[PDB]
C-alpha cells in the first residue's frame, strides 16, 4: 500500500486510473527524472536521498498533481489564450490538465497530432514527465531562479516560480510535509 496519495483521487472519477498510468509512464519518460538528487531538497523533500525508487515515483505523482490543482483544477477541457505568439503570429493557447502549448510541447517528444490530444488527460500528463526530465536531470534542481535564469520545471511553469502567491507557497508547502520527506 502506497505511503502518498495524489490529490486527482479526492476530485476525479477516473483519478485512480490517472495514478496507474502515471506510475508507468515514469519508468519509460522520466528515468533521468527520478536518478537526480537535486540540489533544492532541502527546500522541497529534505529526506529525497532517503527514498526507494517507488517512493520516489510516489513523490512525483503527488507534486504534478499539486501542480493540476493550481494550472487546470483539475479540468481536461480547460484552455487559455496566453498574450504571446507563437512561430506563426497566432497566440498560444494552453491546454489541459497541466496548460500545455502544441508547439512548445510538440518540441519535447510528446508526439500530439492534434489540439484534441492535448484534451487526453494521459497524454497530457506523460508530456508533463517529459519535461521534467529533461530540466529537472539537465538543471540538477526542481525549480529556483540561478543566476538570473528560471531552472527545472520552473523554465515551464509559474506555478514553480518562487513568489508571494497561493500556487507557489502551497506546492512548496504540501510537498516539504509529506510523510516521506519530512
Amino acid at each position: 500500500s502506497r505511503e502518498v496519495i495524489p490529490l486527482w483521487e479526492d476530485k476525479v472519477a477516473d483519478g485512480k486510473a490517472w495514478s496507474t498510468h502515471v506510475y508507468s509512464a515514469l519508468d519509460k519518460l522520466g528515468p533521468n527524472l527520478l536518478d537526480v538528487i537535486p540540489a533544492d531538497r532541502s527546500l522541497f523533500c529534505p529526506k529525497y536521498s532517503s527514498l526507494s525508487y517507488a517512493q520516489r515515483k510516489q513523490y512525483w505523482a503527488f507534486v504534478l498533481s499539486s501542480m493540476v490543482r493550481f494550472e487546470s483544477n483539475f479540468k481536461t477541457a480547460m484552455s487559455y489564450t496566453e498574450d504571446f505568439n507563437d512561430s506563426n503570429g497566432n497566440r498560444v493557447i494552453s491546454r489541459g490538465l497541466l496548460q500545455i502549448s502544441i508547439e512548445s510541447g510538440n518540441a519535447y517528444g510528446c508526439g500530439f497530432k492534434s489540439t484534441k490530444d492535448l484534451h487526453d488527460p494521459l497524454q497530457n500528463l506523460s508530456c508533463g514527465i517529459r519535461i521534467l526530465d529533461r530540466w529537472v536531470s539537465r538543471d540538477g534542481r526542481i525549480a529556483g531562479k540561478v543566476d538570473g535564469a528560471w531552472k527545472g520545471g520552473a523554465r515551464y511553469w509559474s506555478v514553480l516560480r518562487a513568489g508571494d502567491k497561493t500556487s507557489y507557497k502551497s506546492i512548496v508547502s504540501w510537498s516539504q510535509n509529506l510523510s516521506i520527506c519530512k
